[PDB]
Formats: C-alpha cells, sequence, structure tokens
C-alpha cells in the first residue's frame, strides 16, 4: 500500500543518524529524551514503560503499523499535534520504508 520494505542494513545507519540520539530499541534498552522502542509495533502509543509522555502522545492512541508509522515520520508534529521533540521528521519516502524495516526487526 503506502509503506514498502526497502533495506534493513541502510535502515540501521538511518537509526543511528536520526533517531538514536532520542530513542533506543534493545529490549530493556534505556530511554533517553525519547521513549525507548521495544515491541512498538502491534502496541498502542503512549505505552514505553517508565515513560511520562505528553498527552498529546497518549491521547492519541494510534496502534502503530508500519504505514500510520511512516506518516507520522514524515512530521510527527503534524500527526500529533501537541508532541514535544526537537526533531521535525524523515520526509524522504525511501529513508522512512528503509528505516520501518530496520525498525520492524530491532524492536521485536
Ligand atoms: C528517527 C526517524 C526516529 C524514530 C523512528 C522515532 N523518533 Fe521519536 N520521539 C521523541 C520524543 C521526545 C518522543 C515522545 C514525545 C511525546 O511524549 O509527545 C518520541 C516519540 C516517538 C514515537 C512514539 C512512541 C510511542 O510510544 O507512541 C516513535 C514511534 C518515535 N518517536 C520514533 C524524540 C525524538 C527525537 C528527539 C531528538 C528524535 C531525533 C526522534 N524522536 C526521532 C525518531
Amino acid at each position: 500500500a503506502e509503506f514498502k520494505a526497502g533495506s534493513a542494513k541502510k535502515g540501521a545507519t538511518l537509526f543511528k543518524t536520526r533517531c538514536l540520539q532520542c530513542h533506543t530499541v534493545e529490549k530493556g534498552g534505556p530511554h533517553k529524551v525519547g521513549p525507548n522502542l521495544h515491541g512498538i509495533f502491534g502496541r498502542h502509543s503512549g505505552q514505553a514503560e517508565g515513560y511520562s509522555y505528553t498527552d498529546a502522545n497518549i491521547k492519541k492512541n494510534v496502534l502503530w503499523d508500519e504505514n500510520n508509522m511512516s506518516e507520522y515520520l514524515t512530521n510527527p508534529k503534524k500527526y500529533i499535534p501537541g508532541t514535544k521533540m526537537a526533531f521535525g521528521g524523515l520526509k524522504k519516502e525511501k529513508d522512512r520504508n528503509d528505516l520501518i524495516t530496520y525498525l520492524k526487526k530491532a524492536t521485536e
């Protein structure tokens, strides 16, 4: 449909350079300014254990899948108005496909 599986090798590099400053993916990995993302897919928003989210991220109550993750990552503040972060989004569709292909596996 919208998301198409791409390169997880490229996705791992995009995670280091675009997400890893604020997030970790390992099971039991620490929160940074943003939550640890282990188990994020197939879970509703605002539910990383031990992380205090904004009301906006909780109230969005989105069930994370690859298509809404790609829409969100384009511009988080446009998808969840009120979310607070020094991140504008991953604008290229190729980048989002590669990152999400990696993220689906890295957060399992
Ligand atoms: C690189 C492309 C990424 C990816 C894959 C994600 N982010 Fe972030 N993010 C940050 C903060 C502070 C939050 C919490 C915001 C709030 O409470 O309003 C988030 C939230 C997310 C989510 C939602 C998780 C959920 O449980 O609903 C997801 C899927 C996510 N991020 C993925 C902070 C940042 C950054 C701060 C410098 C950067 C950079 C990123 N995020 C980048 C990414």
